[PDB]
């Protein structure tokens, strides 16, 4: 199969006035692109999917592959929705206007059965030729996709590559690479980076990156090579700010961080998010204080 | 406060060739009118909301108006977005085309935050004169609208009057009825509708009054009027339908349960929701013969 995987970014999506900051976005593209991303992913969860308009989905995935012609860095766009129909045109879209890939998540709210999400899967794989990469996040989605279905999709879709995997079970992990270690298992959580990759995992798709890209570059790289001394101790150095860009839901702590970075001009959300509280300001910016953060 | 309470259907949306069957869907709420139903609620959960489009969410609340208007039965139109401007945009069309008030789902997938949820509520609840009940479902949705959350939500904005409870836990019926009695606590989990009744819940917004309209409005009715012998006793004959009919994610049990019934003319899904197992089908079929079955 044809695979995007190493280090890639799960990008914010900077809003101005309540509109896009197209500018805004073309310019973390590149801060990205210049500190050793291999991929970006536009329009994933910590991009605020939800309340984007599909116009507006179309519009960041046009910026994100427009900025990175002439780079090696691909874009796996986010193309995932909870009604199939609306899975597949996104999917096409992105195929049309020159994705690398898609980045597709679990159907939430509606908990379809994994025949369901075998079907759904199989209807966007079938709909375009560039690869799929399924997405489990079973806290946000309400729903799991199972290991055998996973295999089975992977199985039985040429164009199924891997999974990104954010479900806190490296049970589930070992699972997966044991009865199927062709596929590509990504990392969706970055605090078990780490562990992901040395179980055989081949990138992450990370939140940490939209502030410290050079170090997720670095712990993945270090670890797709087998340096596993030095893939480990970025991840411990980094569990801190792992976790801290959490103790909201994401994106509010990630887009907080890059607001006191001085990386984005107004600390803005589509509703329902919203600022956090403001000991948590406080908290998201006493542990930057234990990081060095690249500019523009 | 205005308000909607009693016995209320989450009503099932059939398809026909991939449509919305208007002609079957009116049929079946002039089924629920005949059967003692005090409301219906078009375009919930239940009636695969995920997969409707916009255009498609506002015909099935215009055509419950129409049914509905000349007699006694409400329209609590479902409303419901994880966008904020999308959930007001919902509640404003269904305030202009006649509904009585409005069914408005937690935000799903995007987690967020207590805060987030009162500025989404109390955004919708401005943006109309009508009531507005809150709907907390967190297996679903992955958030939990607190007991805090909804008592500030219910005494700070005039329309909102209550919440249509799905989590599974007496407790918090409790904690919400003991600090805020005034609110109108509803329903969303039918094998427990008679201990909410009992606690001082004020009505139910059901999955098995589809099939079984008149056991499901005959017990809300027993508990309103303090037969709680007789609401406990429905309760307790309704257990076996009522957790067969989720044997798979709703509403795939109970459209299953129509068609099986010869209700609805296909047993027709939107992906990712399809049909269910054969072994399920089949005990789908057994549970329903020790009912006695509603027709037109
Ligand atoms: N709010 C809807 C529509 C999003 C359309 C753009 N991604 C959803 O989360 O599915
Ligand atoms: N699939 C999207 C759009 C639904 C629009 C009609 N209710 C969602 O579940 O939010
Ligand atoms: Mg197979
Ligand atoms: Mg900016
Ligand atoms: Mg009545």
């Amino acid at each position: 199969k044809n695979i995007i995987i190493g280090a890639m970014t799960a990008l914010i999506t900077p809003f101005k006035n309540g509109k896009v900051d197209e500018q805004s976005y073309a310019r973390l593209i590149k801060r990205q692109i210049e500190n050793g991303i291999d991929a970006v992913v536009p329009v994933g969860t910590t991009g605020e999917s939800a309340t984007l308009t599909h116009e507006e989905n179309r519009t960041c995935i046009e910026i994100a592959v427009e900025t990175c012609k002439g780079t090696k860095v691909k874009v796996l766009a986010g193309a995932g929705s909870n009604a199939t129909h609306e899975a597949v045109g996104l999917a096409k879209f992105a195929k049309e206007h020159g994705a690398d890939g898609i980045l597709s998540v679990a159907p939430y709210y509606n908990k379809p059965t994994q025949q369901g999400l075998y079907e759904h899967y199989k209807a966007i794989a079938q709909s375009v030729d560039i690869p799929v990469l399924l997405y489990n996040v079973p806290g946000r989605t309400g729903c799991e996709i199972s290991t055998d279905t996973i295999i089975k999709l992977f199985r039985d879709c040429e164009n199924i590559y891997g999974v990104k995997e954010a479900s806190g079970n490296i049970d589930k992990c070992v699972d997966l690479l044991a009865h199927e270690p062709r596929m590509m298992l990504i990392s969706g959580e970055d605090a078990i980076n780490y562990p992901i990759l040395s179980n055989g995992g081949k990138g992450v798709i990370s939140v940490t990156s939209n502030l410290l890209p050079d170090m997720i570059s670095a712990l993945t790289h270090f670890a797709l090579d087998e340096n596993y001394k030095e893939a480990k101790k970025i991840n411990d150095e980094l569990y801190n700010i792992n976790k801290i860009l959490f103790c909201e839901s994401n994106p509010i702590p990630i887009k907080t961080a890059m607001y006191l970075a001085g990386l984005i001009e107004s600390l803005e959300f589509r509703l329902p998010l919203c600022s956090p509280s403001k000991e948590n300001f406080a908290k998201i910016e006493e542990v930057m204080k234990k990081y060095k953060i690249k500019g523009f």
